[PDB]
């Protein structure tokens, strides 16, 4: 697996740096796409695969499969994916957004914000990114920013989530839950809350999980978004925390500064201005390299690069825990 | 021997209020401000319950109570304290909205438990002296958690009511199952508030009340509904019938309310215009049912009816 | 022979409540939850009315009533249906806020009629048994439609109250005309809520109540006003005098109210703290006026006064 | 009558395409103009005339007359338009915006959102775009987006409107009404409501009529805006519907996708970000060509081009009715 | 000789309502709609006060009252007019929330005075006949202004409550000093609403009531607290002890309330569920204190207690 | 003192013109700066000094001292400034923004929006822009936009303020207060309220003082911001008023039009879009030159130039009183 990479520019001191090829996925890649801004990406085969949020010209929210040789240039299917489901009630499509994908043990799991009398977390698996078998929704509405851990945590599946409401939710804590079987969920634990505005305002309104947690010797590296409320709306930035390995609802370090915030025209102008919303990462433990995918202005998808050891140090050095 | 009063003569109402309401006064304890949830079950030679008693600090606490007749209560002055092996879950913040039922071999208690916002707490007891707390069933925000009094195809089942962090302006009843009273899933929507032009007493939000009452025709669900006036919410309650095997499937749902705020003790107090049903005792032999409900979030009331009359009213006036 | 009761001696109030209030109870009908609009007129050897009767489903429906004395009413159990040649307009969604007056050859009914939101429905009857529905007078959102009881310079005329899709937090009274009871126009603003520092009982929103009463010095308009407290709205009512020929021109408007919620039947009920005037009977010969009003959106009450006194009060306390 | 036209760019598949000379009217055309973003345009004499919303440097909303040879380059009068009115109360000017202009039988009629104890629909006529005779306001407040039909229907004048409130209204259905005399109005009928967000979210908060309805054998072509509410405010897009010829409150087809939505910098940045608000169109039945004027970010005016038969085919094929 | 009624036998309550409540009715004056702030002090061989009397126009005015026994009040019909040499500050817009205390050589009156929004008006009087207006103490928005009854280290001192332009959803008590009753500063935060899970009767906002009472253990502050239900605000009141020398430092603060809306005259009226303390008379030799408070923003009521008992209560139940 | 100046562009008829080198202070000037958008600038020594609002990458609001030879190119201290205070209660730092600086008789005074149980006006002095001595907060919360007068008025210090609330306040009048000693404040007077929307909508939601009042023979020249509320948020523009010399709460003239409104990409895009927030001015009575510093989009700092006599004449001739 060769992950995408660009070397940190000369004299850049930032922990993460934007791809000079951003945006890597344009808003109009498909004949009917309005925007493409969640890219739930993983290695697959001799390349990469992913589940993409592609909102169409009707402003419907759909998920599409994509493939790529280099993880930068994507061939996304024109037709939305369809989930196969034994149960007619759960298998009913209303809408879907916020996908996340990860491989656990023997297959790829997809979670997404699935409408079922409100936003909840849908769950499906695939062996091949062609047929997807839909499982029970993991939780009762309202919930989103569902993000699985990439292995079992002491014998059970684990998921981060984000209790919400039925609108543009003005609050949001990260939570942790477990399941023995991808059907029945429990042992719910609070992970963290928005910071106080006077401490770290980029994350003081609400927060939610981003990429699949990345295992490091110093804890699970969580890349997560945070919201700040100005008089003219919300600004979405993102940052990092380290979670205990065995009890990942225990936050050990949490960054004060953001890692990335809306700065470039493609992040500050578009369907929802001033949004950097991380959705996936690819990483390489040998080199420490990480590549983070993020939606820009809810319009296009970008990539940013960093080193895991540098991120860990930044997280601990600036920690507000 | 559950409490009973015959319908007044000439009264054609399906439910009739006890002539002795309120049956529990606001100031029964030395520091109680209000007492308005009564989660009542038969126990040993008499009755037991878990009661929401808000104190003079306006803190929300649960207290155990006992009664020989189910009308006159001796409520413990100390609040109930749960035992928990897990210190994280075992931390008390607040508690309201209790419900109590016997399932297979023990009594279970659910309540709206504070855990970074309202969720549904779960505990068991054999004796109403020691309570053993289990995992909270769901992530916040959730309340009106009401267990079924037996397993449904080999699993525990619970009605709930996803909510928000404040005075929630919405709310559907949901249904979930668990094999072990720890892990929960198979979530199914039961019902939504009605359109205001169909049935406005239940058009803002709804929530389950007493434990479901099994009948040959399905589960008898007594639930509250809210109407939003310019000067606030009005809580009334009514009746539905749920499928026996798949209780998320609603068979019949009443258009009219069974009861709504009328009397001064319902219409004046800490939260005016509230009738909030929280428990029921019934006898299948005679069809008699006795429904406990909170009045004005201040005091506790009792109402009477017959199960076959309620069922016929529910079908005849059904908006499904 | 309009209803009347003498001024309690050593009462100096412009209006005084009937000692028999409430004159219509909430449960007069077997399925009524509340009865609090009574759009009353003389008819044959007695009186007839269209009443807002909300049922135990909290649906809003209109029912006909009859009475020998205008105090004790026999209201039909079944809601009235309108007859309409146009299927789209004749679709019933909900109805409230009725008003009734005789114009020239027949009685006209207006009400708040649901047609993709609140608007003003219009109908005529000759007999109070069959009602023929005409075009809704305006586009939503509008209510408190009140016809003048004769034409104003060759046209039908109506007061209205532009509103929104909810519990509207604003409301001016407007005036409109129509040559044919179908097409409406020449809209003119009558008045806006007062500044709270001047007259706070009518500072949030106002609306017309009774059919305007012709006096030789202009139209007596009895209208409700709303005050917004931290705990919701308080509805009181008062008086204005409109120019005879151009009734959008307000000549005098009272600073103080005439009546405000005081009694328990006004202060406790489905919507607390509401006195909402809906009709009036009067006798020019004696100057007597009898004013019907909804109490707490639950029951109907009556109040009495003298036209000349009300006019004097209106001029003397005028904020215009 | 030679309407403005540019061909569809090479390989463009879109039903409408933007003028490459956008914006066609700049914000600062008049000495005190702040913004010029409604252009109610008609053929007149040997060229074109129009009534324009020009908000000045005091942010007052005024209407101005303009003229043009080619309908792209405009000479707008510096002085605001004054209406003559026989009734001094109705003739009182508080503010005006949202103009629309059309010729009905023997004269041009102007409607606008006119302040009369709140927004309502004002009405006037002119024969020459010099003297304007003000008629009665058509409706009681609150209402705007008044748009006349360009001929009588069943022997009456007809007008689409849009019941509103006293603010930045968070709802809005399109209504239809008739008048025998341009004075008394009635026979009010509901045309359509915002769509469900799951179905077509660009038009799920509110909608309102745009250009004068365009007669086709297939019904009235209505171009209308719709609003989507994001966390960061409203996004105005526009689309198309076909109304029954004889009973125009009856919608026959209604597009799922939008025709145009904010995409270019001049639509995304300015006084009100993310607005494409259609206001007028010129069309030529012989060729099928249509040119649609629309306000961009409440700052400038743009043009877009299409073919009426293609628009109708799109409206039908993608219909949500 | 302060008013006094002994505690009923068998009552463990720290305060008890007078059995003759309400002591001032809503209709005492010819045009009074409600009378519910009574800023009372000893004066001559009896008592005086400034009273908030809202009229039938719902305008908020202040009127002077006198009483020989402090229970039965003769309140003047004419609103009080302040004399002021500056016409800008002297302009009357509205006035409510009065408080009155003697400091050194005269009586001082504070009130919520409209000056482009609510702020704290200040005046003095020697005789309760002429009132001389001083500068408003603060910029809007502020109210619940309450002076200390002597200087604190050579300065006048005042508690206040920063607010907004509406029915304020927040509110901390602050402390400020002035050398000269014109320029104010050294602002210090006294306290904030409590967390709802700790003491919900005081979790939305709080504000000072009676003039602070000097005790050997600190200043006894009686203050109101607000709880926010789905149906509005509930106003209760409680006690704190402030440091004698630096009175922004709170030493003790009651978890429970001392009094909360319970009787019909507190629960029903213009603003339901309000007990708003506004003044207190006390006798240090016997420990007796008589607390005046508004009831449902309609009438005025009286409650009694013993200062040593209130202190012990405040200490024993302190949440700090 | 040689104040920065650029000559009025040929053809330009505006009363103020933007520097051709805007933004003069970039958002990333400091190693940890997210945005730099208030520049409270004064002559000092052989050049200029200032207190600057620099929000960091944690989105904390801090004040930093800066120095410049020319008042355009600034050397801002990396470390936030710290206030010295004898009282521990008042000396507690929670947050600070909205700085203003002016020399009064013998020292420089700094005001800012200081957190003390909500937003209030902090006050400090400095002789050297190295040590700052904090005084009592001038008012009880909630208040901001505190701006001292640059000399005493009838023997007293004087300050403009702006009573607010605990959020993004949807209202705002300018008030005036006095103090004999920079400790006790009083004699509060209403200066002005927002204008009616039908008169001057750029200033109809709220208003607040900007630069230190500039004394002229015709009154105090107040440059102030005004807010307009669109469906998509607030737009901040600024204009001018003349206050009576002896009783500065008496407004004598107040402009109808604005002087400046968000127009350029650096005013329209950034952390808070569509904001032009004036915070300071340098002026020369001999030449009438004035240079006005202003925050752009709450991101960067810009400069604009004008002539005081032109501004006085514009203010009077366009007066809405
Ligand atoms: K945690
Ligand atoms: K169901
Ligand atoms: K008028
Ligand atoms: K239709
Ligand atoms: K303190
Ligand atoms: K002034």
């Amino acid at each position: 697996v060769i992950i995408p990479w660009e070397e940190r520019p000369a004299g850049c001191k930032d922990v993460l740096w934007r791809s000079v090829a951003n945006p890597i996925i344009p808003r109009d890649l498909l004949p009917t796409s309005n925007s493409i801004f969640n890219s739930a990406v993983v290695p697959f085969g001799d390349g990469f695969a992913g589940v993409f949020r592609c909102d169409d010209t009707s402003r419907r929210m759909r998920l599409h499969v994509g493939f790529s040789k280099d993880a930068i240039n994507w061939n996304i299917k024109e037709e939305p994916l369809k989930f196969q489901c034994d149960d007619e009630e759960i298998g009913t499509w209303v809408y879907g957004y916020d996908p996340r994908v990860c491989f656990i043990e023997d297959r790829y799991y997809v979670t997404w914000c699935n409408g079922y009398h409100g936003p909840t977390i849908g769950v499906a698996y695939t062996f091949d990114f062609e047929t997807f078998h839909q499982l029970e929704n993991a939780f009762i509405p309202f919930n989103r920013n569902g993000v699985l851990f990439p292995r079992k945590i002491n014998g059970r599946f684990a998921m981060l989530s984000r209790p919400s409401d039925n609108g543009h939710t003005p609050f949001g804590d990260i939570f942790y839950s477990e399941s023995p079987d991808m059907e029945f969920w429990g042992r719910h634990r609070h992970v963290m809350s928005p910071a106080a505005f006077e401490v770290s305002a980029w994350q003081c309104t609400k927060i939610g999980a981003g990429p699949i947690p990345v295992e490091t010797p110093e804890g699970w590296l969580l890349i997560y978004h945070g919201v700040l409320h100005s008089c003219n709306g919300y600004v979405y930035s993102f940052g990092s925390a380290l979670l205990d390995l065995d009890e990942p609802w225990k936050v050990k370090f949490r960054s004060g500064p953001y890692l990335l915030a809306p700065r470039e025209p493609y992040e500050c102008m578009g369907d929802v201005p001033n949004v950097c919303f991380p959705c996936a990462a690819l990483h390489d433990n040998e080199t420490g390299r990480i590549a983070i995918y993020y939606g820009c202005a809810d319009t296009v998808t970008g990539l940013a690069f960093g080193y895991i050891p540098e991120i860990i140090e930044f997280t601990k050095r600036t920690s507000i825990i």
